[PDB]
């Protein structure tokens, strides 16, 4: 029922180091990871442990804060966009899967915030 993780190398995708990637890594990700409501999101859903069968019948572009972490680690992103974008992939998908009130939904649009927040200014 678990589909294969996302991927966190490509050998023939090209890397790069950027001053915002490295801020993404060092402040954006690792602030929300200490949030009371990240632990959901630190790694891809587990459809068996988790008794969800239908959940990648949904969601069919997975994304978790532990891939996103293991791409900033490894040189994955060519620039701070892509890496936004799997941020934004996250919780778009938490709320396509659920429906608006849900305890999980409110943690998500929590760490959307602080998100936001914190990638409204990034360095130069
Ligand atoms: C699949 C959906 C989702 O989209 N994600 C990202 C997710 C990640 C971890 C968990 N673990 C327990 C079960 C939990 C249950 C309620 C409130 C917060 C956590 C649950 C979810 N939910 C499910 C609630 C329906």
């Amino acid at each position: 029922m678990n589909p294969p993780p996302p991927e966190t190398s490509n050998p023939n995708k090209p890397k790069r180091q950027t001053n915002q990637l490295q801020y993404l890594l060092r402040v954006v990700l690792k602030t929300l990871w200490k949030h009371q409501f990240a632990w959901p999101f630190q790694q891809p859903v587990d459809a068996v442990k988790l008794n969800l069968p239908d959940y990648y019948k949904i969601i069919k572009t997975p994304m978790d804060m532990g891939t996103i972490k293991k791409r900033l680690e490894n040189n994955y992103y060519w620039n701070a966009q892509e890496c936004i974008q799997d941020f934004n992939t996250m919780f778009t998908n938490c709320y396509i899967y659920n429906k608006p009130g849900d305890d999980i939904v409110l943690m998500a649009e929590a760490l959307e915030k602080l998100f936001l927040q914190k990638i409204n200014e990034l360095p130069t």
